[PDB]
């Protein structure tokens, strides 16, 4: 009952980790808004969540698109009211390329899906979030060490996401907490995320919580 | 004598720190190429100070967020002096202090492009022209580690990105090239200035740092107000 | 119910944080063993409060820098409750604020022994008695990252040592045992959580939801002593 | 000329990195005190190379875990050369690889005393005899950051402590005295980094860890 009568937006909830987060919050009593760009994973989950007695909404959204992010956030707020949690799962390697292979468009595609998207969701969600609310971002070991062969653009965006998370923490607290998970199965990851989004972590903000999974 | 017959490209001498680095390297015997954008009065000072040492800098106007102007500057440098031994990327800056509510998406990209994307373009363009054992020095910030001060969220984020980019690029382009970052703090309205940051940059570009790569070197003080 | 029939050893309940952890694990169904040293008036509160839950803590006197008292405390716990599922090591502290010129070698060792050597001893001793999937939680500190405040150099140093010990030990004892650290700040005397909240982070790290966390340092703002 | 008429103590200077440090410093004009606790060959070799350069050096046998020997070594430095400008604490070591079940309390103490207690002793002792503008340089390690490889638990722990100690001391003794770590390509390369941190080139660098692949 950690998320009783609470509304959680999981941004990028279509597969794997985001999907597992969506369900875990429902298992703990939350209304859950799922976003996706890519629909089966999300629909399923919506059904799983309804089967639990709980409420959910699935919304198509390209998270690099300021307008579709506004539309998604607004639907969530209009349906359930105050947002208690934003979990921003979207991101990805895209592909492996050395710098000689990357063109400017590819660089921006990676930075946009991992980093710009988070700027958009956090920016849009914040004015709607409940006092005591919380944001959880996803960083990566690649952000700390520079990443493996061909993953330069993705590593860079994750390091950015780590710095952004600490900076936003200071900017929006005490009202709103902001923490990163640095990723064991999808549901293990979701246990950690649910901890960070819960009042169990009322005094945790600006931090990176690592998990083998 | 540290840089006698070495070609050093200082990208971002539109900033005071590039003025300081450009003069430092020339004082140490380097062939200096410096790019500039904006009013670039700091660049004009570097050029006139460099002439006073009896050599001459190749100074080139280039908005380093523009891939074409980045390629021109790199080509002209290669044309004039041959192999690039050092690229020092100092472009970037705070642009303005704004909370996330005050920032719009075009403000976000302006900060990230000037601080981070410019770094991608210039390293990407310079790399094929660089000498064996050449060094890149990037500009990070203690803000990159801790999230920065009030209103500096976009800037801090780009300074964290540069730190990670530096570690990745280092693994990718070594052993031929080294890549490292300076991590200054800020000047409050024992702190060193751009003249002292320039000293650490010169160190990282020198033969004494031949085996330093993928590192962020801290220094107290800095290039802008906190 | 998170710790129902779990055996949790809180080593260092001579300190307020050990009072807070012991009561918290007891609230969540654990069999609690707590060791104590000094006036231990905090350990005495934990024991009385635990009794009021209708169970009974095993409280054991032990100076955790003394290998023999560590072995006894550990045996006594294994003898009473069987396999140890959780070792929470909270012994340590500042002792006194002294500059390097004011410290003597014996002072240096006193701080390092109570904070670090005690951890080596209790982890070394407990390991063979621990269950598969058991968790160790160690006590680091933000001062371990940044070098600490005025006069706290011996303490801070021991807290960075604890952080590195936590990472090496995790690589050595996994996958059977997890090892992690909490990393609090400090209470200013001028949103800071207290020992009750740090205890909540410890409980998490000892729990089933943290099965795939190991080798990590988990920060929390606020803490167990005055800055 | 970076160390012209400056006195540097290199604690642990009989082999590899300390020996290279002691030499490098001489090459830039320093008076150099070398401590060693091993066979005295490497440290006398070095003393000889240094006099070849026309500079003064002094080797001293010292167990740096021994408070009395450290006091006598510092004291002899002072008598001979005057104010100390730089302490470079190179002493440290794995000693051996043992899992925690294999370590006894005496082994644990031995590793922490060689890597960590020695540094407490040498910094504590030198400090009151250091010149304004002086500098300490310690040796951390990637093991301090990541916990070390198999059997190296005690060594890694001592290294993490050395890193924290470096940052804490830097705040305690500045601005008068700077304190930094090298996190270690050959011994001469390492020595060039050390020399930089010990020099006025690093006047604004304190409380830091500088990495080198070496």
């Amino acid at each position: 009952q950690r998320f009783t009568n609470r509304t959680i937006v999981v941004a990028g909830a279509g597969r794997d980790i985001g999907r597992a987060c969506a369900i875990r919050f429902a298992q703990e009593g939350a209304n859950v808004v799922l976003t996706y760009n890519g629909a089966e994973g999300a629909a399923t989950a919506v059904a799983e969540i309804e089967k639990l007695g709980r409420s959910a909404l699935a919304i198509k959204a390209d998270l690099t698109n300021a307008a579709e992010v506004e539309a998604a956030i607004s639907a969530a707020a209009d349906k359930f009211g105050e947002i208690h949690g934003l979990v921003h799962v979207a991101g990805g390697l895209i592909a492996r390329k050395t710098i000689a292979e990357m063109d400017e468009a590819f660089w921006h595609q990676v930075l946009d899906v991992n980093l710009t998207s988070l700027f958009l969701t956090a920016k849009t969600a914040l004015p709607k979030m409940a006092k005591g609310g919380a944001i959880v971002t996803f960083s990566s070991q690649a952000g700390r060490d520079g990443g493996g062969p061909g993953a330069l653009a993705y590593a860079t965006s994750k390091g950015a996401v780590m710095t952004f998370t600490r900076g936003l923490a200071k900017e929006v607290g005490p009202k709103i907490r902001v923490n990163a998970v640095c990723p064991g199965s999808s549901e293990d990851v979701a246990g950690l995320v649910a901890f960070l989004a819960s009042d169990d972590a009322a005094y945790v903000t600006g931090a990176c919580y690592d998990i083998n999974g």
